[PDB]
């Protein structure tokens, strides 16, 4: 498709990107929408799109977080009615060669689950934290197995993150060979 | 001494801080330094500070990350002169019932391990990573027990997140009784 280097100085295109997260999350992305997106610009950051001649359908970022070797992969997102089609897939692969040629050695992600979407979320996370991470299932095709298909596996949650029951769940992957 | 909400109307507090993270994380802090505490300044976030006679001798903040009920802990130091000495303890409890009144239900970390401080560095920690995270050991008194006997709980951990085999560990607590 047309996956490459977002342009930071189309305000369009940043426009296009701020309706696309405030559909998609609204409960974090409201008004002031137009702030996280230029956060999303800052030159430490990758940021890459998928655009279909001229509609921004996919995106994502990376901040790092450790020095240049520890990434976090922040956000991703395509348009509802082009997903399943491998974008995702894309953009992810796209953003891995990336990380690692800036060198990235991981990325980790927080994805998380407010919608009771596993099996993870209403329940105390406190009580077997890790049988219950061990015996995850997708209840509401939560994108942690989107992920998962990818190589990431869960390696942490945060208990109660967004109120009790509705914890983060962190996904990490080593992007290169080990030397 | 005593411990209450950093002034940040303090220019003396403010560069007391700047150089106790410059004696702290150097490679960390140093030319943001005295911009970093700033960051800390900013009114989103918290400020604690453990202040004897009028020596800053500890300090701990707190970033709102997760709407107002998840707060990450950063940072957290105090004087090496002081430490050992329950100043820590005291800035954390402070900080948790700060949180609580904001509506804040968890606060997380993560102290990473760079020198081979616990049993979590120099593994795979894509392999048996739970068990690993369970049978934790300390060996050079790494930080993150200190947080444990707080209460604080290893929760995950970030494989190679500094580089090769040095991991963040992530550690969370929840600041509140459990509904019920
Ligand atoms: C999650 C998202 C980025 C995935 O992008 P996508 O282009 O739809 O995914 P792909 O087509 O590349 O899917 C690749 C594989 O993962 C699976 N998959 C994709 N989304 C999934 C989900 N939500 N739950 C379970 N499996 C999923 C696909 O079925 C496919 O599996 P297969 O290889 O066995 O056929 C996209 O659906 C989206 O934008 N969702 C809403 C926002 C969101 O949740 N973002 C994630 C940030 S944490
Ligand atoms: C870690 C730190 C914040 C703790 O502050 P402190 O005031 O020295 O700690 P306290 O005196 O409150 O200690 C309370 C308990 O924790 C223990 N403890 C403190 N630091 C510890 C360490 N590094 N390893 C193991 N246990 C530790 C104490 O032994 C005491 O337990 P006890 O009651 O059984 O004796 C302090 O040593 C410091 O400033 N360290 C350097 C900065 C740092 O690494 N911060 C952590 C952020 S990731």
């Amino acid at each position: 498709m047309i996956i490459s280097e977002f342009d930071r100085n189309n305000p369009v295109l940043k426009d296009q990107l701020s309706d696309l997260l405030r559909l998609t999350w609204p409960e974090e992305y409201g008004d002031s929408s137009a702030e996280e997106v230029e956060e999303m610009m800052n030159p430490e950051r990758i940021a890459v799109a998928a655009v279909d001649q001229d509609e921004l359908v996919g995106f994502i970022g990376a901040i790092p977080q450790y020095g240049i070797t520890g990434w976090e992969l922040h956000p991703l997102v395509v348009e509802s009615s082009r997903r399943k089609n491998q974008i995702g897939t894309r953009l992810v692969n796209y953003l891995e060669k990336e990380v690692a040629s800036r060198g990235g050695i991981t990325i980790y992600l927080g994805t998380d689950d407010l919608d009771h979407g596993t099996t993870l979320s209403q329940t105390d996370l406190y009580e077997h934290t890790f049988d219950k991470v061990a015996s995850i299932q997708n209840l509401r095709e939560h994108p942690y197995e989107f992920y998962e298909k990818l190589g990431y596996k869960i390696v942490g949650v945060l208990p109660n993150a967004n109120g009790w029951d509705k914890p983060d769940i962190w996904m990490a992957k080593t992007i290169i060979p080990r030397p």
